[PDB]
């Protein structure tokens, strides 16, 4: 528990450079780990040109010991970096450079093949970088501890299979060094989910080594497997995470650990602020199909990657089919407006939606030029001390700008579905189901989806607020997702005010379930997947989605309020003493002599 | 439960003059009635000049029936108007005027005099005005009735004690419209609490009549007591008035009907926080040098209201503060208490003190904002050029120079005063008298700083320029320790808004929670038993009371203040118009029940 000399290496390929989410994860937990261990906290990761003039600024490596090694390396030819992350906590980065391509050629690689019987083929980049940084950091470790007199136990913690080639060497150079290999994503797993047709029930009856073989990743299976086993802590993301991995990397999770989000921040009201926003790209987009009261008006929206199976669009899209069967035939007077913003290929706007926001700059133009003249000639009235003579405070002019205005508000199709203007419209699947569903935002339709396939910014004419703001305007978020192994953009609409509809599949489902008794006035609707079937969980997603509409008000403020406890339960305080528990569990297995405090 | 020929008349001097609350309950009452009895709702209220053009909008009558009694009204010497008020639900509005009182000298009191046996003073002039306002509205439903055809279902709502006249005079006259009358406060309850040592447990023992003439007050007294006798259905704004009715009236209520506000007060947490930060602002400025309170760990505590020292139990607070003082500093806490008492005063202009205080928070403001500005241009001018900020250099001499001003502005010099404005009778000042013999005079150890606004908080105000709606959203908690309140109107309004409210058993709308909800405090209305405790165990229980708020974790406060927004519901008009609609059903029933009888709720 105490880690009097330890040292801690948070080995992973997301160190400097932004690849994926565990690059998130590793920056935001870098803070916290920060505060417990000081400045024994060591990131080794793939120098990058891009990392190192944006991210990294070098350092002149503080512990004399580290010096050393770090002049060795470069004597020796290998190229190793220190210097400090630019992010918040100024973690020490030892950024060795994966340039050092002659030794992995031939001599890293024969190593490994006696070492552990594996290889990385020739074809895969990617794993010969790996193969490549593995060495390099199990090599900078144990020169570490050689190099540094009194030498430190430390504990090294490799986040994916991309450094999880070291965690092998580590163990079978038998260096001192306590071991932790969390698993933020199950590499089998992506692929097996929609590949497979039904992944998870026949989870248990999975063939690991047939898949991985016939899908050609078996030797990053290998790796991955192997760096599972070698690790004295073997931690894993989320609960359906841990699932994937008994049965596929047949090692159990020692701990469950939880990735999380810096709450900070995350006077104005920003729900109100941003519903506007919402609300103004509504209006322009309907140009003049407004026959909808957009104070009853709700705002559903699903984001994240454009996986569509993976990240299940197609729950939501069904539900909304059936949502809006449901909303027409009791004749409600709410109406949905479910924005999919989902990061696709997109030529430019779409004329009719462009044209849609610039008829909406005519008539707010128009409204601002007749107000104007209004207010003059009421100041010039009320002056005098007569009341406004009605139907004389518009003159012949003003008529002649609103004409052209309301002749500008007038369309004959359908209002868009798709903002930006698709590639290749067919091949989309959100527009196919759209279409498919019977959802072409019609006036007698009662569900409206607009498709925004550029990731949101603040530089777009169109809907003019950046992601965080959009997310914030909008009244719930529905992000069935059948893969997710941590919900990164459901756990970011959570730590927001936002009610979001999670899976029992995704990762930050799973952790709602275990740490909410009564989910649904907590906000975090669980839809289950993996105990149902595909339309019975569209079904009890439509339920979802139809209680939420049938919801008063008052209802729905006590939801968002609720919402808004429950940012304690993603912040990086507690989930880190979740990793904490790993590193001392790893600590006491790794040198028991040494440290023997591992109670419960 | 169908009228279907009924007409409502509320009677009330209140119905288009904002004389009182009653006006506030009228003009809220009014839209839900208004759906209820349709366009046979209508208000029959004083004249009032400034009243009409603000308010009203002047109209033709709906009903040739109605045409004929305006114009023979008018005809006799009488300058009745009618008109829709422009207050939500657009109800038709009858505002007869107490100017034509052409015979009610020895006539009109004449009269009086032979029905109902009582006379009314020369020099009053509420009462004097009130039977010219009950005659008046007597011989309007009289003469509708006569010139219509019979209705025999009409409902006249009596809702204060000098609407009163009018329902003596109309049953003693035999007409058979129905008549509620309402007692929105007892008259001699109000002059016997604080007037008599005891108000509350010799209720039974008080002989009414002696008491009553006594304070020179019998007619009037006379006058609530026999509107009440001749009522059909007496009600009552609260069950403590109900209890002060039945032993100073004589009557008991027949049905006790509350006072409701509407819901249209307010994610929409800004509020607290924006709130808050205004009122942070002027604590900051106050206090300018004895800063070393931690300012984001203070709570804020208001009483508002009229100012009464003994009704509004300002005592009690003090006491129960200047005890949470003693608390705070025995056991050492983060947190400070600011209470703030904005009870309405004769006072001068805002204090040179408090004035300098707040003119010193502006320059330091001013100065911080323009030295921030220009440390805005100098690192963004840095960083475009592709430098280190270089942050010693940044500041310019100009700029350490207008920062040493105004920290030398900024100077501790005396403690911070207790009123923001100087009082035209400080010395005898109620509520300073007792800050300086507490001992809480903001001194730098005390935990618990008081500051006294006796100017309703308004817009206009170069200080706190707050309206006291956005004023009472910022503080954290309200303490309303009431000892005569027949309604809070204060607290409810709190309570509406989601501020936790202190109430007592005394106040009526304390005796409502206690009755409505289980427990008082869990739902973040705290009742204080003020009826069946003694005064200095009552301050006792304030303090356990408010040390218990301060003690408080700040996610438990949050928790506690999203409670409160559920109990608006319960003073909804919605909710609480089912209790008016029985008193009008009951009406209906205890007299000519042969057309309309309903079975009790």
């Amino acid at each position: 528990f105490d880690l009097e000399n330890a040292v801690l290496f948070e080995v992973a390929w997301e160190v400097a450079n932004k690849v994926g989410g565990i690059y998130t994860v590793l920056q935001t937990k870098a803070k916290v780990t920060g505060d417990e261990w000081g400045d024994n906290y060591f990131l080794v990761g793939p120098y990058t040109e891009q990392g190192v003039r944006t991210q990294v600024e070098l350092l002149e490596a503080p512990t004399p010991a580290l010096k050393r090694t770090l002049d060795s390396m470069n004597s020796k030819g290998c190229k190793v970096y220190f210097g400090r992350w630019l992010i918040e906590g100024g973690p020490l980065v030892v950024l060795l450079d994966v340039g050092a391509s002659a030794w992995a050629l031939e001599r890293w690689k024969g190593e490994l093949w006696d070492t552990c019987n594996i290889g990385v083929p020739w074809y895969d980049r990617e794993a010969n970088d790996a193969v490549l940084f593995g060495f390099l950091t199990t090599w900078f470790l144990g020169e570490f501890l050689a190099q540094s007199e009194e030498k430190p136990h430390v504990v090294a913690h490799f986040h994916e299979w991309l450094a999880g080639v070291g965690l092998c060497l580590c163990r079978a150079r038998r260096l001192p060094v306590a071991t932790i290999f969390t698993t933020h994503a199950t590499l089998l797993g992506r692929y097996l989910c929609a590949g497979a047709v039904d992944f998870y029930n026949n989870l248990e009856n999975f063939n690991v080594d047939k898949e991985a073989g016939e899908r050609q990743i078996y030797h990053r299976y290998c790796m991955e497997r192997a760096a599972a086993h070698c690790a004295h802590v073997f931690t894993t993301v989320s609960q359906i995470t841990a699932i994937e991995a008994q049965h596929l990397l047949k090692r159990k999770p020692d701990i469950v650990t939880p990735n999380g989000l810096n709450v900070k921040k995350f006077f104005q009201n920003l729900h109100a602020q941003s519903k506007a926003r919402i609300q103004e790209f509504v209006r322009g987009h309907f140009y003049g199909h407004l026959d909808f009261n957009l104070d009853k008006t709700l705002y559903f929206f699903i984001a994240g990657r454009y996986e569509f199976s993976n990240k299940g669009a197609d729950v939501f899209l069904e539900a909304l089919a059936r949502l809006n069967y449901l909303l027409r035939v009791n004749g409600s007077e709410q109406t949905v407006v479910a924005f999919f913003i989902m990061p696709a290929r997109t030529n430019n706007f779409n004329v009719e939606t462009l044209k849609g926001q610039a008829v909406r700059k005519q008539l707010w133009d128009t409204a601002n030029t007749v107000k104007e003249k209004f207010g003059r000639k009421l100041y010039e009235s009320l002056l005098v001390g007569s009341l406004p003579d009605m139907n004389k405070m518009l003159d012949k002019e003003d008529f002649t700008m609103m004409k052209r205005a309301i002749f500008a508000t007038q369309r004959q199709s359908f209002p868009p579905v798709c903002t930006h203007n698709m590639l290749d419209d067919s091949s989309d699947p959100i527009l196919t189901t759209i279409r498919r569903i019977g959802l072409f935002n019609s006036s007698a339709d009662r569900v409206k989806v607009i498709f925004h396939p550029e990731f949101l910014s603040s530089t777009s004419p169109l809907l003019p607020v950046d992601y965080e703001e959009f997310v914030r305007g909008c009244h719930l978020g529905v992000f069935p997702s059948y893969y997710e192994p941590w919900g990164y953009t459901p756990a970011e609409c959570t730590v927001m005010g936002i009610p979001s509809i999670s899976t029992n599949l995704s990762g930050f489902g799973c952790f709602m379930e275990e740490h909410i008794a009564d989910p649904s006035a907590y906000g975090i609707y669980i839809l289950d997947r993996r105990f149902r079937s595909l339309d019975d969980s569209c079904s009890q997603l439509t339920s979802f989605l139809y209680s939420f509409c049938q919801q008063s008000r008052r209802q729905r403020i006590i939801q968002r309020n609720r919402t808004e406890r429950l940012s304690d339960l993603l912040d990086w305080k507690y989930l880190g003493r979740y990793y904490m528990s790993a590193r001392h569990m790893a600590l006491s297995k790794a040198f028991p002599e040494h440290f023997t405090y591992e109670p419960n």
